[PDB]
């Protein structure tokens, strides 16, 4: 949801500088400050070596509590910070990789040196930035708001927009470090007081051997893992928004959601009379949901793009373009729901990006690459939805489901001139969606404004990176983006 | 007949003497030899630092798989050894304490030494005995059969039968040490080849603060943890036997079982007095279980006692006394069932051993003491039931249910002249059992005597004579 | 004397019964209570994670300071405890195995847990006794004074006197455990308060490949390692006592001592069966020391044996027999000196136990076994000397010398019809001792009183273990050992 | 020279491209290549888990062997690699920080994962650079030689020349990471094969509390540490070169050296603006050493600066300016000596850079800042001297001396209108140098060639960073570089 940052030996001035542009509150730590935006969540608890802070939220508390409850009865009533603290002290830092959520866990030790654990999927990207002072934050613009326009040093666009695939620790900010998701990090200072980050991954590469898991056990597993995220949200939400494209992924989420929540709000978007309203409407009627559409203009499409960049700090062309559809939905649902579920990521797990009937030497490898890519882009950041009063959730993106699909036999993902076979089989087994739907132009508009080809994501990344820098340096306002300013960034 | 033992720096010859008294197969290890009884189960897998071995079985595979599945899809198709290995390498040794079962895990490192993890509840007690050679086993008699009648050195009964409470590492065998349950051990050797055990607990004491958990959530948890053990056994068993005492404990298990298994075989034993065949038959009639009762003779009561001492190597009088009924049920159930569920343990978790209306300064402390006590008695060993072709299981004795009750608020256990209140409430809410059922030092000297007699090979389980027992003072 | 004990989770009242038979001071701990005998030494210092204690003394502070000094200047003026804490926090527990001395290091952790490191040679044998409460002491008899005559349970003599070679963790006390020397130990308690010792060794077995080290380098190493111990004692002692037998070992030590101390007192013993006063006098004359010879009677031999058993808690027959000479020397030197140097162990390193003309398949392995044997006997305990007001020191028994000789080429230990060849060359190079000495019957007296052969050490150990038991149970007095008691012990 | 690099999954092409500009040889590792220049040194040995490699050399083997000799006899004949392996396995990685030398230790694991330990002083700066492939090297120019002129991405000079104090992990190369000196680093690869360095410091900040060590012991320690380094080189060198400036520092080193080596070659240099030939000649005469003078020209002066830049990869103006004198000396001594000693560093430990009679709130902190600064500049690199056939050594720069002086009471470094007080006292006590030397304009020439003021070091840094880049990009060659090409950089 809302962002946060920590500044080593920060001053009240640093905090007041941030609050002039970002609403929130500061809290003193042993040797510095902690700032959390107005809609941010966090919990704390005293530990043996210091105070533990858990910023953000947890998505699988039921699973986490079930785990700690194995040895500690107090897990059932522990706050987010206490819960992870139990896992930490009993099973070590590696156990926190088991938690899902847009969270960041850190222990504030007396010596000012803190130990931090970053969530392992990219729901909460964390950076360590070296400015006048050392900062740790999941929002680079907070550092600019505190230290000024020149705080972040950006790399040459030619060196940045030259590659589409990057390590999960990649950042275009020269004076910054992107903390690897799913790792423990200790923020030390040497004899002269210079910042030195000691990092260690909490996970190891999983086996790539084909997983020949029988059909029945597989379907039972998909069902349990897709519903778990919903069973966790149901208890605290009566209404839920869902972006309905009419496609299998979003339709499946709606079908499952109609069994956990009482009120369902579905939203559909199109462009240039090029849409899927036909199918989308059929799903809404089939399940009796509060449906409503909206045909986006070329202007609204670009707006969704720049908004995803501002809020989720996305500098990647492809990712910003895909996020456009979600941001236009947030705007339509704003004030109508507080929780949203999407079918996002399903194509990366079950083979939706594969070409039907085509042959692949290693389809799982091709997919795994895309699952990893999402770790650094910012597509999974929750800031955008938070600023719309929405708790965004992606049911498909759970550790258990992701791991299941990682090496799942391909014939389940691409077979007999079809894709996502096993998902479709699971879909109609619910007896909720019509065979028609189960089956068993943003990229263009974006290219249009830039004056390039639809497939040229290098020119699209050069533009997105442009607005990225302008937004993070504070020279562009998310509230005031004139068409002239946009055109300047284009050419 | 599901025991095992390992001899450090031993050969297959050192196992020969064992195979003359116990049937089973031997397997070579990097440095030493392993022996497994005829009906013993075991799996293996190749790790980076050696070969991993898992002896015995796992009760919460579904839970362990769900845990390793978070990061590894290979968990779904892994044997017990590969499954614990995944947990070991990714979450460390401490993770193996989350597994439930009468198992022992160890890694045969090519560096000579082996790393051992013992199960955390006492389902499979492991000793390291120092005789002519060093042995690690879950059955002390195996060492005797290997090295002779005098292999094991016993303590003076005067010092053994004195106290009623002991640490979970206590053993009456002077030349042996009992490996702490729920611990990782490294059996190394110094510059002169002398054995040295480096142990470390995999757990720490839990909070003793009163757990003021609301009623609804609490009941939801009870229902979950009590049923989980059955959901795991249901898939691989058509029929299941249950020792029906007619009480709330055994009755509840039968009620739940009837919702997971197709065929239910209930057994009720007892003597002319203190028996409860009426109540049992009532429950049996309500659940429509295949019900059978039998009155035991004084010889049978005693036989049940000595058999528990032999099979589960129990030297404690109280524990061997309680096991009598169970072991008599095994005999009556032999050949009819392969899986049995009991209500064992319930009384220690929900306050069943407490007196209604009585006032206690700290009831949970008394209960926790008894929970801990079961770790060394051997009452939870599975050897006895196994030799009868039965997989013994105690639904109540799960990590989660035990931990939950550890500091659960006393009012749930003993309130207004009542005990097991919360349990009774969960029971009748099922609408399955009749409301009337739900309610809504001289012995230790003898036990220890037969214990030594059996472990040293003097007395034999199939040769036990009434006069031989009497001769024991 | 200079012993100590700690009562895990105990109170100050638990010590009172001990102070009734042994004079000493108490010390309240966070997780129990400490007791140190009157002539005992101990230092302390606050660590970032508990209070550290060092009971006993260190023999190689110069080497330890030289090491710590590499990264910390405060090492030059740190007390023993602070000095080990520096090594502990920087190089881990394994570094404390580098320290020599009859010490024991432990951390009083606030979380109710003790972290202890035991010295690696056996100079200070530590045991954990389980009575009504858990005890950690370097003197079993202290537990008896605390809980009473039935505090310690002993094993059947037949099961104790049957073997000659044992593990360094062996103890005849059934309800006790002997902490392995040179290991780190954590004393904790489980959910029911029962104590549990978690141990880890600080060293791994060394190489057994022959060490083909050249002449000059070897001699330089021997010279360095044999002199360091004396250099450590020189600054604090003007006079030093030395058990002079007239043999190479004691003669070498005497020769080296004359170059470090201005006043040397030599002591020679013997029996009515034999003696080497001729050679002993020769050395004293060559070095001009204050010499004196004492001829022992059977009674004095036995007294020396029983005293080595009481003070050092030796239960082995052979070990006690050897110690008899030293204990009688202590009685003779008492009040005359406050420090003493011996050639003890020299034979286990350079091959003194080996005979010229004899054939050995693996001489180093025979020696190494004896080196290891001294770890559990008690021969190296310092209590006995302490009670006589003497700081006993064994120059030859240093980590570096023992390691050096461990696999030193046999040709240096036995060659050309002679043993201790290299040792003889080093002594000869000093130009202090007469060539006559450089190159060339307590056992009988002991056997005579027992009424057996001098080779039967099984019958002798049965006597020693018998007195060992009687002393530790408080059924016997070291002040008065009537003949009627001595007879029953024998048979 | 003596540089080296390691390329993960490198190819014969990479190695051959390198040898096109640098002579040496490649060696295949488990999953990559090792490249070591012609005159580079290295040793290896098999470890329980992987092959251990030691590149470069050790300066304090006597001390390291003395430490490992405590538990292992094979320490005495172990090669440099086997020696650190002994410490590593027994005392952990932290123990390799005790070693001194221009070395890099790394363990090649079967899975391709490299465990590296970098020396703790900066004698062998190691970088990890991300080009087409990932490289670990102590010479950035080797990567350019392998992948071409564009392999290294350089930061804007304005950003690099804006400060003279940096973290010891600072590098002006954007696509590179400077490995912290005195740390362990695991070079892993995540699920998608992306490089991820896990680093941990081996040291912790020493105490800053004033060290009021008594004078007598102080002098004894200084003596021991300044001579130890000489005792290590003496056994393998008959002749040694010394850059004599007539100053107390170089003069003292010459005085001590004259008592360790047979022949001493003293070299002195001076500019046309001024010199120190007067005082230097006095020491040569006093100690009777083979002295030599040489007046440097504006050209030779600058040539010394750019050579320090090329060979030692220095980008810092100040540091490059200081090395000028040393490099001119290597040239004059080439072929005349194989080992050289300097008084380099003395001023930073004993207060030589402070102003006599001036007041300082915290003199030790100022000194400590400078001591740390040398870690990243490249002043301690040995490549320069190596290419001149010289094994350069700086006696003052030992861990023990550095640590001793770290917090040493200021009155020892600056008192009553004097500086380096305690050093002068120690020097005078030797009775080897004249009173006018013990006491009981290259910087200008550089400022003239550029055309700026001696005060303005940003213009000097500009030039140095410019030459740095040109040399590392392969544009300029140290073989045929001329002043004409350097003038083009000035403007």
């Amino acid at each position: 949801s809302n962002s946060f940052c920590v500044v080593y030996k920060g001053s009240d001035t640093d905090i007041n500088n941030i609050q002039r542009d970002f609403d929130g509150k500061g809290e003193a730590l042993s040797n510095g400050y902690l700032f959390i935006e107005q809609n941010g969540h966090y919990q704390k608890c005293e530990m043996e070596r210091g105070t533990a802070y858990l910023i953000g939220s947890l998505y699988n508390r039921t699973f986490l509590i079930g785990l700690a409850g194995v040895w500690e009865g107090e897990a059932y009533l522990a706050n987010d910070a206490e819960l992870l603290a139990l896992l930490f002290t009993r099973l070590g830092a590696n156990a926190l990789a088991l938690a899902e959520g847009d969270f960041c866990f850190f222990i504030d030790e007396p010596n000012g040196e803190l130990t931090v654990i970053t969530e392992s999927r990219g729901f909460s990207p964390v950076h360590v930035v070296q400015g006048k002072k050392a900062w740790m934050t999941n929002s680079l613009k907070l550092v600019t708001a505190a230290e000024g326009e020149g705080a972040l040093w950006f790399e040459e666009e030619a060196l940045v927009c030259q590659s589409l695939m990057r390590a999960d620790t990649y950042t275009p900010v020269k004076n910054a470090q992107r903390l690897k998701p799913g790792a423990v990090h200790v923020l030390t200072h040497d004899s002269e007081g210079y910042s030195f980050v000691e990092s260690r991954t909490l996970t190891t590469p999983a086996s790539n051997q084909l997983l020949a898991l029988p059909r029945e056990p597989l379907l039972a597993l998909i069902d349990r893992y897709l519903n778990a995220p919903l069973e966790d949200l149901a208890p605290r939400f009566d209404t839920v928004g869902i972006p309905l494209s009419g496609g299998l992924d979003s339709s499946l989420v709606t079908a499952l959601a109609s069994r956990h929540f009482k009120k369902l709000n579905t939203y559909s978007i199109g462009t240039e009379l090029s849409n899927e309203f036909e199918f989308s409407q059929q799903v809404a009627d089939a399940l009796g949901t509060h449906h409503q559409m909206k045909i986006l203009s070329e202007t609204e499409v670009i707006n969704g793009i720049i908004e995803s960049i501002y809020y989720n700090e996305i500098f990647d062309g492809l990712s910003a373009e895909i996020q456009s559809g979600l941001f236009n939905v947030y705007r339509q649902a704003q004030g109508q729901v507080s929780c949203m579920l999407t079918g996002y990521g399903s194509d990366l797990l079950f083979g939706g990006i594969l070409k039907p009937g085509a042959q692949y030497d290693n389809p799982n490898q091709l997919l795994a690459e895309q699952v990893y890519r999402t770790r650094w882009t910012g597509e999974f950041a929750t800031h955008g939805a938070s600023c719309y009063g929405i708790d965004i959730r992606h049911p498909f993106w759970s550790h258990s489901l992701i791991s299941l699909c990682h090496a799942l036999h391909p014939d389940y993902k691409i077979f007999d001139n079809e894709v996502k076979n096993i998902l479709r089989e699971y879909a109609d087994s619910l007896q909720l969606l019509p065979k028609d739907i189960v089956w068993r132009s943003v990229n263009q508009a974006f290219a249009n404004v830039l004056g390039s080809t639809v497939d040229n994501y290098q020119t699209k990344s050069r533009f997105t990176y442009r607005v990225y820098q302008a937004f993070l340096r504070g020279r562009l306002s998310i509230t005031d983006v004139t068409p002239s300013q946009l055109k300047d960034l284009i050419k």
